[PDB]
């Protein structure tokens, strides 16, 4: 899928400028491509001409020109399309969460997004047959949830070995606004040496709550996030991961216009725990991950 | 040994300035390293170049990038589990309280929280296969409730010399609101120079609920408690330290207890504990083991 | 032992800022450190940057950190321990009234709870190898009963001199439930330049339902009545004062008190007390019996 | 600074030429001379060789070079320092409002910033050996606070005539921001016939606070502030006229030479503090107790 | 008295650029030099050479320059002082209110700040000699409280026609916060044509309170009042006339800098209709305007 | 004819934003004249220029301005001063209900306020030589007590006809807050489309009394009912119609006490001798046959 940097060496001078884009962000070849010219400019140690270079050579590989409607509909044909576990959310989601976009998550506390989270990154490792995109998924954590113990129990009714589930999954435990960011980072240069399906952004909201409380800070916080937010965007695109966004209710705003898809969780006086694409369906939390 | 922030200094660090960061509250190169760079900024005579090659220094000091899950399942069978007594007879907690992270408790009055906070103190400094932490204690008193001749009556329960349990044991007995914050950042500045497994805070809330009495307050009263209760998570990861946290029943104050544990008064004596599992404990003249 | 407030002074701007904290009812330097920024900067006249400095110099004056329990075991130890004037409920408080707590007191009427406190007012005088810390007692009256004939006739029981003793006693006959508050700011004043050792504050909530008129103030008054104990308790703590409170019956006085003496009754004249254990003493016409 | 703007007339100087520069605001040679090129250029009918000569002439009539420190420190020692009664008392600024700088002044509401400069406008008039200015005032007021019946009072007090006390005091209300630096300029014009030793602006924010309501028009604002207090410090240190603003508590940082902060104390006492303390107290008949 | 735009021709043109001044606001000649530039920039139509000729002929018609204190001691006086009805008050008072600044008035409901607002109404229509300033009222209401036979029965009181104290007093009946400057406004065009002597403002407050309950609102109606007051107050300076403003109280805020007196009244229990200064004295509502 | 809003259609006005006006409110061109720009801002699909143009045009064709007091003292000695039946003896309104201004009521309970509003409605039809309103009610049940037979009692104790006095009264009954606020801006059309002389509510805080009882709201009620009562005072002054209010007692000054320049307060005196008092006095009965003892 993804093609790494290494490729658009052509009298490009290897090892003295590809590393400039490699801590640049800047990871595979169409990541360039889709990257505006000033972005490369204001990169230290790259030249006018140089830039044009590598994205002359960038837009050779990869192409950013006209596509007929037909091609596009059988390009967003075969999404991978990973499955949730519940057979009610499977069916409401029209096959669970599709990679290439961001699909975030509501809840007052307590709802099972955090929850359902888990059962996502043992899922993604399932076979396309059967599920998931056979990936390894990148759970990223903010306030600090993760749970091996719970992925044994979920990974144990699926079949899977609970050795081998644990191995593909990452763990990032983000401590500051700004370290998310640099996770991304370290991201990009990990998805292309293995094939990820899941990005996890647990409480993706919480770190800028806890640092932010100063009223004058807003639009500090707020172009942080569309930062964070666009990144995450672009990620998506050239390795096709089913980004998961984890949210704070206690509906509508700059992380909105960013999402393609919000999964609004309450509970609820009998039955417990519906969902909602802000259509309802069933689920509930049980010791393996979730269930009817 | 958690990486003593005097490990920092280089050529161009200048020693000097690390006195600089140590008074600002940072006294671990962990702490520097997941404090932000807006903080670094804030603090006075710190510059843009400066906070950088700070930040950049600590980054390659402690492993800031990703990891397997694998070897987080590792990390976590580690932790201490300080035992406590009668309360995890058939082991509610799963093995005592969990290190590294708040354990908030409630209740309405006379119920015990206070009371198996000095058995926690004394437990702690047990050795790790009796169920100890191999550490000393820390006594953040709020409500004047410290009771130094009970640690003495719990630790002849257990053989552990009385005079040894004192000396470990670091009292603190904090007057104000603010008082309790500036405890903490006296605190990471103990908590390298020997090793301490507990953190006790006898009121969370005490001097929170008489000092700001004003009916205006509210508000200034949330985030103060916030950035008391950042600095104690802060305090438990970058240490590996059990935070114990008593208040009185009857962002948010709900998001940072990774663990709650409410109590009840029973028939008499027999208390009673719940999470928000049930177990029986009481409080006998030589500690909380019945 | 406490550090009058003058001592403060080292470019803190004389009879201007220190007499400007001598109004808001810091007399020492204690006070001023178990104070927050609050009422610091609340005091018309004191500026953020005379605030931090007041405060950064009374922080170096006295320890605000952590004390190991060995050195507070000490220091809870040596306590006066102010003598009761009965053996059997002198060991039930195993040595009576203790300095630094506020001991409350009830009853329902002509219980003792006034007589007991005539007969602690004259043994606050006493030395230290057979009673009392050597100090004077600082009555405050609401419900007028101070008797100065009954200390005088307990004087000759204990052998000490009749007129020294009365010399030594206060007395403030509060009559306005503000009275009762500047009152204690007044208290702290004159406290300063004599050894005090007791504060009854006799009746200090029948004053109160005087002023309880209708059912739409009663949230007002438990918050004056609120900080009325706070201050108490940030009176006894840093002047070490045995403060009494003698309470009427048929987080308020609830919370703030150390000990507790209910006073049911008896066979008419067998007066019995509680720590809500009896002891058995006897009222005569020269203070208690022993 | 008795040095008029009259005696540069020359030969070539053109005297209409000096009338066609006093619509300027340059009534003093001391005025044109501490006045770089750009303020002379910008004046319409001014060649830049007739800039040059009358810059030329200035500097030959005033000097600009340098000065020993003891000579600095003798004209310093000449400072008239007039009296306000009960602020001064216990020598809070070791002889009152000092000539030839800004004092600006700090309140609430009814804090008494209004009340003292009625006592100053009166105080100045007396003779130099009681503690005055031995000249006229000059009230500019922005709020309508102006009484004259309390400075007659206030002169009875202190045993004035008060037709003398009243007819020396200048008024004049400003109702616009322009206003203001007309209303200065005029006084720059006035200043040289009589010798004046008091300038009172009664709320110099007042009128910033209302006329620029809102509409981001805030740096407007700040260099309108700026051109008016950097105006009275040329005015203060052209005449040595003591300058005093008043401001109102809810730019005038670098040129308040002495800055007050009134406030309320208990009763008719009230406290006074250099941004040090003083009981001033507001009486029927001025401030002096 | 007052002078009025039309004698500001001097090549100013008439009909294309005085008109344009009369709809901007300004009616008089010494509303314009008491004018900042910007007011007449900012009226369309108006150049910079235009409005820097419109402030220079104003301001050679009007005095804008300095003036002895003895001469504003001589304008301090002949204040037409107009009288109040009751000698109590006359006495508070020094004469009763004073031409030339805002009378604010305080009260719960029933304190009589609208029958003494009639009274003021009535008897500024007396001649000098005996109180009021032979003018004309122009009591504005808020909220329809204005009853013309109040007026009737204290005019018959004092003794004057009843007809000609009707044909002198005028009425507005606002309804919105817009409608009283637009009333204001209106009334410029009385004050130059007649001579007046009273602007009672009737509950100047009461539809601030009514149409601004959105808590997101106070800066806006903060900043409409101060606009109010600020076009009083030169309404007062420029054709002296003595403005009463009546609030509600159910202390002091915003809008006692614009003020200068103010007439708190209270019940009273024992002989009613107590007053201050906020100095105390008691009046008397009878059946015919106020007494004792 | 109280200017009805359809003259307001100029070349400018676009008048699909006439029936935009008209849902939002304002159904008379003396509506959005007595309407701030605030609201016609908040208008959805009004932009500024629009608002300014329909603000315009409204001012233009009424009277905004300064009137003198004679031309006010005429315009107020024109009151149509409703009857109301055996208070005739004594009369303490000086004639009757007072047109164009809110007359609030008060009562215990089992006082005759009901029956009272059910003369007052049979009254509204009465020529004005007679002492009615020349025009037809509207009653405003929220509690269920009206009852047409006792409208037909009274017609015929004066003598009108019955089909010609119930096919003008208007009857609406509220099941809820907001249902009222909806009936008023339904009742603002109904105003120009015939002559109304009385609108009669049975009881403004029934519902508000039943439908909010949790003490958490208490600040919702008071402006729900503030904005209740400035709509009403609004069509009364409006439209020249009489507004009467009841109310359950069991008090005195509050937010309806602003509002109402009128009150009546009612107790349930001797027997069959009732007495109200305006906060005078006046003894009425209430027969079979309405009020007239
Ligand atoms: N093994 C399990 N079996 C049944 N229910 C569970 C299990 N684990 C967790 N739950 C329930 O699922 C919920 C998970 O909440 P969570 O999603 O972590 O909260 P948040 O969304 O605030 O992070 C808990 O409230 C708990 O009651
Ligand atoms: N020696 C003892 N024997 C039995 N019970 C005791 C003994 N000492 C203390 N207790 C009990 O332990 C409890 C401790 O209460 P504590 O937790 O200190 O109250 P708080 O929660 O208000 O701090 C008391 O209610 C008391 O009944
Ligand atoms: N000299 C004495 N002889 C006998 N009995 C006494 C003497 N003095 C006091 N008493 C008894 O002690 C009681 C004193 O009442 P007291 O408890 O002081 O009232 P309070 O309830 O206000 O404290 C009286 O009931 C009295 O019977
Ligand atoms: N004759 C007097 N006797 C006592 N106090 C007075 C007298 N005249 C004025 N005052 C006091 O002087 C103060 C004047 O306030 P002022 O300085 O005018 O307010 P501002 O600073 O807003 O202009 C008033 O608060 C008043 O209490
Ligand atoms: N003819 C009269 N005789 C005596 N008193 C009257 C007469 N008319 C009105 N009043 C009294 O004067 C007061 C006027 O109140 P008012 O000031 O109009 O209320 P608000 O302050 O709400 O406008 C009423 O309380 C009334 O009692
Ligand atoms: N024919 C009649 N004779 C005597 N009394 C009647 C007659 N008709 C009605 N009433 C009285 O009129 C009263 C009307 O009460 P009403 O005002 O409807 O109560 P509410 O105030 O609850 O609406 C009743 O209490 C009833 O006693
Ligand atoms: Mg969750
Ligand atoms: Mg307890
Ligand atoms: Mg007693
Ligand atoms: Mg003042
Ligand atoms: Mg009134
Ligand atoms: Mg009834």
């Amino acid at each position: 899928g993804p093609q790494p940097i290494s490729r658009l060496e052509q009298c490009g001078i290897n090892a003295n400028d590809v590393k400039k884009l490699e801590e640049a962000g800047f990871h595979t070849v169409e990541a360039v491509a889709y990257a505006p010219k000033k972005e490369l400019i204001n990169i230290k140690g790259i030249s006018e001409a140089k830039a044009d270079k590598i994205l002359a050579e960038a837009a050779k590989l990869v192409p950013m020109g006209f596509t007929t409607a037909t091609e596009f509909h059988q390009r967003r044909s075969e999404i991978i399309q990973i499955t949730t576990g519940s057979k009610e959310l499977d069916k409401l989601l029209q096959g669970g969460i599709e990679t290439g976009s961001i699909t975030e998550m509501f809840g007052e506390f307590r709802t099972g997004k955090t929850q359902i989270c888990h059962t996502l990154a043992v899922t993604c490792q399932l076979p396309i047959d059967r599920g998931g995109g056979e990936g390894k998924a990148m759970y990223i954590d903010t306030e600090g949830t993760f749970r091996p113990e719970r992925l044994l129990a979920v990974a144990e009714r699926y079949g899977l070995s609970g050795s081998d589930v644990l191995d593909n999954v990452a763990y990032a435990r983000a401590f500051n606004t700004d370290h998310q960011t640099q996770l991304l980072y370290q991201a990009s240069a990990m998805m292309v040496e293995s094939r990820y399906a899941l990005l996890i952004v647990d409480s993706a909201t919480a770190l800028y709550r806890t640092d932010y409380s100063g009223r004058g800070e807003l639009s500090a916080r707020q172009m942080h996030l569309a930062r964070f937010l666009r990144m995450l965007l672009r990620l998506a695109d050239e390795f096709g991961v089913a980004v998961v966004i984890t949210n704070q209710v206690v509906g509508g705003n700059i992380i909105a216009h960013a999402s393609t898809t919000r999964l609004y969780l309450r509970k609820g006086r009998g039955e417990t725990r519906i969902c909602k694409i802000y259509a309802e369906a069933m689920f509930a939390i049980n010791a393996d991950g979730v269930g009817d």
